[PDB]
């Protein structure tokens, strides 16, 4: 399974250089874009955290949390743990840690993984009035041996392109790193223009 991804990351993300590091962001963001395409997500936030980890927040329906007959596991766990808009488990495998929060039906469902391995069963941790999915991951320096430092301009350039290609979407990029905090928000208008 995912152990193959950790041993041959070049086959899954193309490169283990800075290019692969940035590719991880797109693998998660693309899933949020798919949920905007489905018609449910209206806004996506991408955040470079102070430690060069990444948080992606959308306001779509939330990844399904029900048990699948086929697997006996919650659908959300399978998304992150089974190799397959199909790249989430690759990002998981190539991260020291990934945590997912699903905001759905008034509850927050939470699961975390370490180098792709499940920490604990999906659990309800809070109540909520919002809906959507939040994925946070810390890229693995064992994999990304050249650099684990994000390029805000590189991310922002593509976020702007994604806003344009998905006209109507609100999408932002935020840098929370020391001495360089910044945020750019993009939204191209539809027929309301
Ligand atoms: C924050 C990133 C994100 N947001 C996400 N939001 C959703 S929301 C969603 C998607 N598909 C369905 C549903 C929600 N629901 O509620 C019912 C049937 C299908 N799904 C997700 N999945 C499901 C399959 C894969 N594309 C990743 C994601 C992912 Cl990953």
């Amino acid at each position: 399974g995912l152990e193959a991804v950790r041993k041959r990351p070049g086959m899954y993300i193309g490169s283990t250089s800075g290019e692969g590091l940035h590719h991880l962001v797109w693998e998660i963001v693309d899933n949020s874009i798919d949920e905007a395409l489905a018609g449910f997500a209206k806004s996506i936030q991408v955040i470079i955290e102070p430690d060069d980890s990444i948080t992606v927040i959308d306001d779509g329906r939330g990844i399904p949390v029900g048990i699948q007959a086929k697997t006996g596991r919650p659908a959300v766990e399978t998304v992150f743990t089974v190799l397959h808009g199909v790249g989430s488990s690759v990002v998981n495998a190539l991260s020291t840690s990934l945590d997912v929060r699903v905001y759905k039906d008034g509850k927050v469902y939470y699961q975390e993984y370490r180098r792709g391995a499940v920490v604990d069963d999906l659990k309800v941790i809070e109540e909520t009035d919002r809906h959507g999915t939040t994925v946070h991951f810390i890229p693995d320096p064992e994999i990304f041996t050249e650099t684990t430092v994000y390029d805000f301009d590189k991310l922002a350039t593509r976020v702007r392109e994604l806003a344009f290609l998905n006209r109507g979407l609100h999408i932002s990029i935020e840098d929370r790193r020391e001495g360089q905090e910044d945020k750019k928000e993009y939204h191209y208008e539809g027929l309301e223009h």
